[PDB]
DNA sequence: CGGAGTGTGGGC
DNA sequence: GCCCACACTCCG
């Protein structure tokens, strides 16, 4: 999967929360951004590389998708 | 290419195969071959093949070679 | 060679 | 002991 609007940022970007299926790490969560092209950003400083001085992220918090 | 395994039984080959374009240019795939040329790509697929016969517990796939 | 999905380890 | 941030696998 479900892509969500994240409100607290620009207009089309999506949130997804997938939750790990398989292996050690199974039942904890990935959450993913998507851009309004489409792209998939993994992190916070990668969100922040791209969108710049756009938006300020300072208080974003990743898993979220709220500014605290 | 093709080498000789040598902490996997009589006869078997590890290669590996440079990647040369696009963004994981540089990286190498690992693939491995039985005795009879049966090409392998993970370590899945090659203990499914192996089953109980051979112990992959410590054989890491990528350097060919048991591991503590 | 890509890329979703899981592994990995430093910083905390 | 957890989890961010990113590296890696493994199969398409």
């Amino acid at each position: 999967g479900k892509r969500m609007d994240c409100p607290a940022l620009p207009p089309g970007w999506k949130k997804e929360e997938v939750i790990r299926k398989s292996g050690l790490s199974a039942g904890k969560s990935d959450v993913y951004y998507f851009s309004p092209s489409g792209k998939k950003f993994r992190s916070k400083p990668q969100l922040a590389r791209y969108l710049g001085n756009t938006v300020d992220l300072s208080s974003f918090d990743f898993r979220t998708g709220k500014m605290m």
